[PDB]
């Protein structure tokens, strides 16, 4: 029965594979986390540039409602394409170097809509094994053939692409991995997929706004222009939503065939105005300053960890895993940091490889130097 299927799946769960209850917060974005009525330094949010609370983006969100109401009233293919959506699309395309941008309500939605429109059962997706769920789940729920390659292993990927395919091949990877905060070798990857007549799709959720000139992506940084670029706005941009960057013909294909783009409700115009304001800050001199601040904080953290009984991952991202090793030690370490006012969360097998239990830390441009020092001190006294 259905209820037996559900009860049986919930009952079978081992203690290490069960997800904890969601914890309600009063504030979850940026420097401070507020849970109950207690203030914690927040080392768990994705607000990498501190823009969720920026006065200019708040104003834009607010005025946009005055000007346009809230809901768009519908889909882009009827009366839900606002002049504000068109201007944001144009601005993103100009910023990143693509002929076209198409807006989506989330990264999950963008990824699924591209893959649903472009891949048939005959085709193959070659996906990095550590791709985040937004991408992988999309590639899974497709009728195409999904094949994973070892993390960032371009030799493995070439092997994959060389295998006979009855259709076309799409390579998918992230610019900065949600997991370890490490970068993909995009240029090398772009080379072997061209060599096997494939197209390349990069999701740059964790790099967009945060690295490269004017905060352009992981792709800019590495001088690579994949056929498809997906950017999402729930992290560094401090808002919500996503866009697909692409060519004139690919955008025309998606606008004719991608049902997810054609029939979904477009985002509130006021949300798009907040995103245009976020983009402006990201491109501005203040954008450079926030990125430079974030990099200084990462430097301060990594330098302090040298003198600690922990290891670091290969990351220059705001994402800075602290490898602890032992599961009990890591959980007790996170609990203790929380007790001392530092909000962190621990991750253990099997989400991570054996013996690589760790803290999931993130830093943001809203943090201050003394915050990093407070983290280091608690880590020393409990490490």
């Amino acid at each position: 029965s259905w209820q037996e299927k559900i009860n049986a799946a919930l009952d079978a769960r081992r203690a290490a594979d069960a997800l904890r209850r969601r914890y309600p917060v009063a504030q979850g974005a940026g420097r401070w986390l507020v849970a109950d009525d207690r203030q914690y330094l927040n080392f768990s949010s994705n607000d990498y540039l501190g823009l969720s609370h920026h006065p200019q983006i708040i104003r834009a969100w607010q005025q946009g409602a005055e000007q346009f109401g809230i809901g768009s009233g519908g889909s882009g293919h009827v009366s839900g394409y606002s002049v504000v959506h068109q201007a944001l699309e144009e601005e993103l395309a100009e910023w990143l170097g693509y002929s076209r941008a198409l807006l989506f309500i989330s990264g999950f939605a963008a990824n699924q809509a591209v893959i649903a429109a472009m891949m048939a059962k005959e085709d193959r997706i070659a996906a990095d094994r550590l791709s985040h769920a937004s991408l992988l789940e999309a590639a899974s729920l497709s009728p195409s053939q999904l094949r994973r390659f070892a993390h960032n292993d371009v030799t493995h990927l070439a092997r994959l692409l060389a295998s006979p395919c009855p259709g076309q091949q799409m390579v998918v990877t992230e610019g900065v991995f949600s997991m370890d905060g490490d970068s993909a070798p995009l240029a090398e990857i772009q080379q072997v997929t061209q060599q096997h007549n494939g197209w390349l799709m990069v999701d740059d959720a964790h790099g967009t706004g945060v690295i490269g000139e004017q905060g352009r992506g992981s792709c800019w940084l590495q001088k690579v222009k994949p056929e498809l670029l997906v950017v999402t706005f729930g992290k560094g941009f401090g808002v919500s939503g996503a866009a697909v960057l692409c060519s004139s013909t690919v955008a025309d294909y998606l606008l004719q065939f991608a049902r997810h783009l054609i029939y979904s409700t477009s985002m509130p115009p006021a949300q798009a105005q907040a995103l245009r304001a976020s983009l402006a800050v990201i491109r501005s001199d203040e954008g450079d300053a926030r990125r430079e601040k974030l990099a200084a904080l990462i430097t301060r953290f990594r330098a302090g960890v040298q003198d600690l009984p922990f290891t670091l991952a290969d990351s220059c991202s705001a994402i800075q895993p602290l490898i602890v090793g032992d599961n009990s030690r890591a959980l007790q370490l996170a609990e203790k940091l929380r007790q001392q006012g530092c909000w962190v969360t621990a991750i253990r097998p099997p989400t991570v490889p054996a013996g690589t239990a760790r803290l999931r830390l993130t830093l943001t441009a809203a943090h201050e130097m003394q915050d990093i020092d407070r983290l280091l001190e608690v880590l020393h006294g409990n490490g």
